[PDB]
């Protein structure tokens, strides 16, 4: 995709004050929940009311999923190797926890509009 | 009366549920975020799993079995409530939190 930029998730975000930032609608987020590392938590800004997809690709076949929920409940919808959802959001800051439920592995994360 | 132990915040540490109709006090304070769980169904049926905040904060929960199959908590004020078929097997319930801190009550009741 034109202009996408691959970003690494920044440790410790395993609670939401403490969320990487995703800053903009084009990012390919770049994480791993290996061992003890259960818990990455990210936020985003909408600026503009509408659609949004939420897709996080797992790279190894472990049990994860993700939830969502405004500063002001949405949970993804796990298919095999995709976890995803689609939902209008109004302007604000929301917060996205992905957290595996079993296993280990790594994992990218695509918030689109 | 019947408590949690920690550690449990993986399944390989999950706390037994001994019995259905049978509360369990929990919290997750600060940066305890996840409290495992499992329970094993003898005969299939409806279970209704019920987690009552005993204070505000943002909780909820995930069901699957030991064995895509997964169930989510619906949250509605301090309940998060759901009911679900499920055949004789082992199950594991994460407990976990996606905002604040607090104490909680679980009941899988059958
Ligand atoms: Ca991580
Ligand atoms: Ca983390
Ligand atoms: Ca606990
Ligand atoms: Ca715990
Ligand atoms: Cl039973």
């Amino acid at each position: 995709i034109p202009g996408n930029e691959k970003l690494k998730e920044k440790e410790n975000n395993d609670s939401s004050d403490k969320a990487t930032v995703i800053p903009n609608f084009n990012t390919t987020m770049q994480g791993s929940l290996l061992g003890d590392d259960s818990r990455d938590y990210y936020s985003f800004e909408v600026k503009e009311e509408g659609e949004v997809n939420i897709e996080l690709d797992k790279k190894d076949e472990f049990g994860v999923t993700w939830t969502l929920h405004p500063e002001s409940i949405t949970y993804g919808q796990v298919d095999g190797n995709k976890v995803s959802n689609k939902v209008k959001l109004r302007p604000g800051k929301y917060y996205l926890l992905v957290y595996k439920y079993s296993g280990s592995g790594n994992y990218e994360l695509r918030v689109n509009k």
